[PDB]
């Protein structure tokens, strides 16, 4: 709502414009952020409504030199397609190639010498002194490809050259040039002085030097295009039509109509055939039937559908022809939540992210200082001092004189130099395996967003769960109804039915479910009124109940739990201190009735322990991560439930009022916590703790308190959430590492520095070492994609042996 914008951006080609765009945008008064995704071609900017307009930041970024516009909301198959970019790189080094046989051909004839050459390779027979026909056959060729081949590199050079910056695209241009001229002039120099011998010239480069560029531009876009596969596939996956159907009095079918999505509305009807997609989520109207969204939240048993249930928009229909009634339609369905968080999920780059693009935008210029430095010394030394080169050149020459040898060599060193540094490398190291991370996790349910949540969960030491909804099942049983004061004028049916109607008026999550057994055991669909009540949270209800007759036929009412009785002055008795006892330790929470003052009874409320639960609080525990348990019931019902699970240290007794205190005091030590907490019902308690997880919350992803999302109820996903952070965050430190390893010593050997040792590169030698070092990089990216979901017996495998039980005795609780 602070006017925080959302743009698109085309043609962002080398790493470098990142930074020069960040820079320029946020050195600009009145912008306080600014975060843009090459791989996405996209910007995120936040900044003062009133101030500045969304059009002075296209106007901005036009300045800059970039083709910018408000993003677009269902077309982006195109942007991660890599189509266009793939097909002309492919078209370019097809089309080079046809110079690149010819000049490998004649590179090849002169090094392997035949056993019986037929006039012992007269192919540089000299014809006018200094021009040899070999050189006027790499003259033209070279000349057709600087002026047919490197087009698109001047181009991009002279429209990076308009600005202060300047791309990778500089270097290349660069190698070209030198190499064209210095053969140019030697070899006009060689023919006007009317020398006998043609000097060995630099026109064997260009034209190895586009082949190789053009051949690792290919095969690295079509190493990229396999990154964005789970978003593709996510994408292309919603359907475009629908079957509109019209109800007449029993849902008879008037009419049938095919219509667009972006002209159905919320509540209409449509039908669906055997094996096609649900268009829009809805509920269930009538038929039985079942579907599998495996695509969708990864689960792989088919889920059973019946008439009043909900559907996901993307699942595919398997049984008959089911109507439902339209809920979600548009950006409003589950799969657009998803695909959107995902897209936002590379977004926020961490500070590792952050520092790559800062040293990716101070390289070409230090690769062109070292070049340029390399050239001189070489000269310099050569010229002063030529006893240490000729230690290593010690052939005396008639042909060519010492002084142009090194020359020669300086020139060489000089270009291979700067034909050998890889910023695109460096550049998309991190990115890629970011995004390949974020796709395997979103393809398993974990729904991770955001890049900083990857390396938070790294060091996370602490976790936090919550009792109701994320250990337990969460849909209470009622064990029974215990009855205390009299039976006479306070039958069980009167109680029952007086407690029902008065918690009637609640929603909370323990009251609907006695409310519900009350319903059964007494079979009548009616019900009471229920007057003045008090509902304070976390403490209990108190109100009164009217309309008793309806279902005795077949009032201050205090509900809550024991200080809940001290608050509305009611004593305190022996019997019912233990009542609840032989219950309460057993893991089953108790709720105590007292209607007018009279101690009615007392009710057993029970919920179950998922079964999971056993296994990923030990693993954590094992893993280097402490457990602790928080909730706002009582003490003995807290230390039941952590000895059945394994929690030594609770916080029990916590009214849902502060719920951040106790977050808070746990981060003053300067450690990380994370709690596990369910969704809508604990935003605040997310938000003030480090990464946030919410559980269990099934198409509704749309939260933004938390930054970690999971969709199926599972407790292990938690243990597989850090798990693959881990795996994740280690591949960019070693990405990073082979993106400086090669180029610090790339650099030295294309230097000459080894010349003592006897190692020497020609310039296209240069270029072949440096695509495939963008591949690799890529491909270690991909290496993450080979990834087998854990299962249940996994986890048993490695937990088999050691589980160490513990008694209530080493069982701490909170502290005030
Ligand atoms: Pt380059």
């Amino acid at each position: 709502s602070d006017g925080n914008i959302e743009l698109t951006i085309t043609g962002m080609t080398c790493a470098s414009c990142v930074h020069n765009i960040e820079s320029k945008l946020t050195r600009t008064n009145g912008i306080t952020y600014a975060s843009v995704a090459l791989a996405t071609s996209k910007a995120l900017v936040k900044f003062d409504p009133e101030i500045i307009g969304p059009r002075d930041i296209i106007k901005i970024i036009e300045e800059i030199g970039f083709h910018a516009s408000l993003a677009q909301r269902n077309p982006n198959a195109h942007h991660l397609d890599h189509k266009m970019e793939i097909k002309q790189w492919k078209k370019s080094f097809l089309c080079s190639l046809v110079f690149g046989i010819p000049v490998m051909a004649l590179m090849i004839y002169m090094l392997i010498p035949s056993n019986e050459p037929h006039q012992s390779m007269v192919l540089d027979h000299n014809i006018i002194p200094g021009l040899s026909i070999l050189n006027l056959i790499f003259f033209i060729l070279c000349t057709f490809v600087q002026l047919l081949g490197g087009w698109y590199f001047y181009v991009q050079a002279y429209k990076s050259l308009r600005h202060r910056s300047a791309n990778m695209d500089v270097l290349i241009v660069l190698a070209t040039s030198i190499a064209y001229v210095y053969s140019l002039v030697i070899l006009v120099v060689a023919v006007a002085e009317k020398a006998e011998r043609s000097p060995v010239t630099f026109f064997d480069t260009p034209p190895m030097l586009f082949v190789f560029i053009a051949l690792g531009r290919w095969l690295e876009h079509l190493a990229k295009s396999k990154t964005s596969e789970a978003l593709a596939k996510l994408m292309s996956l919603q359907a475009t039509e629908a079957t509109v159907v019209t109800l007449g009095e029993d849902n008879l079918i008037i009419r049938e109509e095919q219509v667009p999505m972006e002209l159905v509305q919320r509540g209409d009807i449509v039908k669906v055939v055997p094996g096609g997609k649900f268009p829009v989520d809805g509920k269930v109207l009538e038929g039985n039937t079942m579907a599998d969204e495996s695509l969708i939240t990864g689960e792989a048993m088919p889920v059973t559908k019946k008439p009043g249930s909900t559907v996901i928009a993307g699942s595919i229909n398997a049984h008959g022809s089911v109507l439902i009634k339209a809920t979600h339609v548009g950006n409003d369905t589950t799969l657009a939540q998803i695909v959107k968080l995902v897209e936002e999920a590379q977004m926020s780059k961490a500070p590792i992210q952050q520092l790559a693009d800062r040293f990716s935008g101070y390289f070409v210029p230090f690769i062109i200082i070292m070049s340029t430095l390399t050239l001189v010394v070489w000269i310099v030394i050569g010229f002063i001092d030529f006893g240490v080169v000729q230690r290593y050149f010690p052939n005396p020459n008639k042909h060519i004189s010492q002084t142009e040898v090194i020359i020669r060599f300086a020139f060489q060193t000089s270009i291979t130099v700067l034909c050998i540094a890889s910023p695109s490398s460096l550049g998309l190291a991190t990115p890629t395996a970011v995004m390949v991370g974020t796709g395997v996790a979103a393809q398993n349910g974990i729904l991770i967003k955001g890049g900083k949540p990857l390396e938070m969960a790294h060091k996370i030491k602490t976790v936090m769960f919550a009792k109701t909804g994320t250990i337990t099942h969460g849909v209470p049983r009622v064990m029974r109804v215990l009855l205390l004061g009299d039976v006479a004028t306070l039958p069980l049916r009167k109680v029952l039915a007086v407690v029902g109607t008065a918690e009637a008026s609640s929603e909370h999550p323990l009251g609907v479910a006695v409310t519900k057994y009350c319903k059964e055991e007494l079979g009548t669909e009616t019900l009471g009124y229920c007057t003045d009540f008090q509902a304070v949270p976390g403490c209990g209800i108190g109100c009164k109940v009217s309309n008793v007759e309806g279902i005795l036929a077949h009032f201050s009412v205090l509900i809550g739990n024991r200080e809940w009785l001290r608050r509305n002055g009611l004593t305190i008795s022996s019997d019912v201190s233990d009542a609840m006892t032989d219950h309460e330790m057993k893991g089953q929470t108790a709720i105590l009735v007292a209607i007018d003052g009279v101690l009615c009874g007392m009710i057993a409320i029970a919920d179950a322990v998922k079964q999971e639960a056993a296994l990923a609080v030990h693993t954590l525990q094992s893993m280097g991560v402490d457990v602790v348990l928080i909730t706002g019931d009582n003490r003995k019902t807290a230390r039941a439930i952590a000895t059945q699970v394994g929690i030594n240290k609770v916080f029990a007794e916590v009214l849902p009022s502060h719920k951040v205190a106790k977050v808070q005091e746990l981060q003053n030590k300067g450690k990380k916590v994370a709690m596990v907490g369910d969704g809508v019902n604990d935003s605040p308690a997310l938000a003030q703790a480090d990464m946030g997880v919410a559980i269990g919350t099934g198409t509704d992803v749309a939260i933004e308190a938390a930054d970690v999302v999971l969709i199926r109820n599972d407790l292990l996903d938690v243990v597989a959430s850090i798990h693959l952070s881990k795996r994740t965050v280690r591949r960019i430190r070693i990405n990073l590492v082979l993106a400086l390893i090669y180029n610090l010593v790339g650099i030295p050997i294309a230097a000459g520095v080894f010349m003592p040792i006897g190692i020497v590169l020609q310039p296209w030698m240069g270029s072949a070492a440096m695509a495939a070092s963008s591949v690799s990089v890529v491909l270690s990216s991909l290496q993450l994609k080979c990834y087998k979901k854990p299962d249940l017996e996994r986890y048993e495998a490695q937990a088999h042996g050691h589980m160490k039980p513990l008694t209530a005795s080493q069982v701490s609780v909170h502290i005030g």
